[PDB]
DNA sequence: ACTTTAT
DNA sequence: ATAAAGTATAGTGTG
């Protein structure tokens, strides 16, 4: 089994879907492989107040702390969404407790290596096809917010190397991804429109 | 390395 | 007029 590890970058326009979707909010959706009767076993790592919207949150955050007087710009990238999870096989073994704990371990690694304070969210769905999480890191640092600075070239293939290692390191059985890889992104309904 | 942004 | 951060990046799977 891959360790599947990739950010997606969200701009406040972007938040807003991500925190009702996230939160299973509409009780109808489109995406055909939610099961809504699975919802209520989600859960979400963070202490976060689920009252509070993501863009409200990590704006406050990044305000309340940064250095500089300027306003965060329209553009910003608020914060680094995280898919963590593998394939179907390696879930299979995995019991409640283990899956929960696998979880918890990818966000001890963002929490570890980029601040605990920049995990804005870490929401584990287990409603949908295999189990992952939707984990938001703000990219926070030296009181500047910059996913420029901070998600890097160098630093995405420091992540796909290192981040397996600390998964195997901490007891679970994957692998990283093939090194140099030549694939190319799908999104999840383009890669759906692949299977068949 | 080239634009966009908010001073 | 300036400079920071915007643009991708690296990885696999039905996010
Ligand atoms: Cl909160
Ligand atoms: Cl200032
Ligand atoms: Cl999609
Ligand atoms: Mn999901």
């Amino acid at each position: 089994s891959y360790m599947v590890a990739r950010m997606q970058k969200m701009k406040a326009g972007n938040l807003g879907g991500a925190f009702k979707h996230n939160e299973r909010v509409f009780e109808t959706h489109s995406n055909k492989d939610i099961n809504p009767s699975r919802s209520h076993l989600n859960y979400e790592l963070t202490d976060r107040d689920r009252s509070v919207s993501y863009e409200k949150q990590i704006k406050d955050y990044v305000n309340e702390n940064k250095v500089s007087n300027r306003a965060i710009r329209k553009d910003a990238v608020l914060c680094d969404e995280w898919i963590i999870t593998s394939d179907k096989d390696f879930f299979e073994k995995l019991d409640e407790e283990q899956t929960r704990t696998f979880f918890e371990t990818a966000k001890n690694y963002f929490a570890e290596n980029y601040g605990e304070s920049n995990i804005a969210y870490a929401s584990v769905h287990l409603d949908e096809s295999t189990p992952h999480m939707h984990m938001g890191v703000v990219p926070f640092e030296n009181g500047k917010l910059s996913s420029k600075a901070m998600f890097d070239r160098e630093e995405l293939k420091h992540i796909q190397e290192d981040l397996p290692r600390y998964m195997s390191d901490h007891g679970f059985e994957l692998e990283r991804g093939k090194l140099n890889s030549e694939a190319k992104h799908k999104t999840v309904a383009e890669f759906k429109r692949a299977m068949a």
